């Protein structure tokens, strides 16, 4: 009954040389991890140690010639760097970016062996950069490699092939790469709710909408909650929670949970636009420690709000710890989205007929 925590100063290292006020902060990490040592949660964990993830592991998800790329970008001069970086969607390289890289996703996979072996019985990982927008192909959006995607895989590679993961994905942003990665599987459910706003909010396409519900064998595993219509909070994501998540995530009865957990749908978090509060995300994560035994990993992505993320993902881990959770009509946009989903996904899953 052991909760799990990886955290290592060596992912501040990945930086922006030409603009250190960049919301990619590596004090995110720091800070996180600061706020559980004030609230007494770090004591209360089993560190979990760091490491690399393996070149070989990355080919999990990501085709050789990405990863020789953003290899090579570790003994690039600023002008190649910056070359480098600008080829992608908002991506920023320093020599550093590759290690960070795979330090956040070996963390991870440390984390999901542990929970596996019974070491622990859930996790947090306090990994930067992210991972959610990073394609099998290519970097985007702030993430190199798809740590969570990977650590799917990884967890796959140490049980079974078809052991089911589901990945849920609360960062305000849709997780493109890991939607794409496992498009055509039915192993992983993916299970995104995002900002979308017909498309013109990042990272702007409509592979995001609710009717990208999975191909071919993966048809049904995909599960896009998408917001219209400005700001959203609690009422919102515990009404998609209740109709959406949570009856999907039973009903595919995952073996392992990991939270792609951005905090930047955070109360003052100023790229998102949200006010999810801490509060809220104790009550998200209490929820998904009711699935898959409580076999729950939970993996920071976005959130550019210091004390936002710090204060929310505490909350997290003070769930996972075992403590009590904390103590309001649905925007009407709130509600056609979620009737929407439930229109998509009611021909496979029968808990939302
Ligand atoms: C496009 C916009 C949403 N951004 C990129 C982004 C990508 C991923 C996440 C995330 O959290 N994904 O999960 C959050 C923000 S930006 O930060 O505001 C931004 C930063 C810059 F440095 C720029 F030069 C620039 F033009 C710019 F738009
Ligand atoms: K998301
Ligand atoms: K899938
Ligand atoms: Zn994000």
């Amino acid at each position: 009954p052991i909760t799990g925590l990886v955290y290592d100063q060596r992912m501040m290292l990945h930086h922006n040389m030409w603009d250190s006020h960049h919301p990619e902060l590596p004090q995110r990490i720091s800070r996180i991890f600061s706020r559980h040592e004030e609230l007494r949660l770090l004591s209360r964990c089993h560190r979990i140690p760091a490491r690399l993830a393996t070149e070989e592991e990355l080919a999990l998800c990501h085709s050789s010639k990405h990863i020789s790329i953003i290899k090579s970008s570790e003994h690039m001069k600023p002008r190649d760097l910056n070359r480098l970086g600008d080829e992608y969607n908002s991506i920023f390289i320093s020599n550093e970016s590759y290690t960070c890289a795979l330090l956040a996703a070996g963390s991870c996979f440390n984390s999901a062996q542990a929970i596996l072996t019974g070491q622990v019985r859930n996790a947090v990982a306090i990994v930067r950069p992210p991972g959610h927008h990073a394609e099998k192909d290519t970097a985007c959006g702030f993430c190199f490699f798809n740590t969570a995607a990977l650590t799917a895989r990884y967890a796959q590679s140490i049980t079974r092939e078809s052991l089911r993961v589901l990945i849920v994905d609360w960062d305000v942003h849709h997780g493109n790469g890991t939607q794409h990665i496992f498009e055509e599987d039915d192993s992983v459910l993916y299970i995104s709710l995002h900002r979308y706003e017909d498309g013109a909010f990042f990272p702007n396409s409509e592979d995001a909408n609710y009717d990208k519900v999975g191909l071919g064998k993966g048809r049904g595993y995909n599960v896009n909650i998408p917001w219209n219509g400005g700001k959203m909070g609690d009422p919102e994501y515990m009404a998609a929670f209740h109709h959406l998540v949570m009856p999907i995530a039973r009903e595919f009865a995952p073996e392992l949970v990991l939270v792609s957990a951005g905090f930047d749908a955070a109360r003052g978090d100023p790229l998102g636009g949200f006010q999810v509060t801490p509060e809220g995300y104790a009550h998200l994560t209490h929820q998904l420690m009711s699935l898959a035994a409580g076999r729950v990993l939970i993996i920071l992505e976005g959130g550019y709000n210091l004390t936002s993320i710090s204060e929310s993902m505490s909350m997290c881990t003070s769930m996972l710890l075992g403590d009590s959770p904390p103590s309001t009509p649905l925007k009407t946009s709130a509600t056609v989205s979620i009737n929407n989903v439930l229109r998509a996904h009611a021909p496979f899953w029968s808990s939302l007929r």
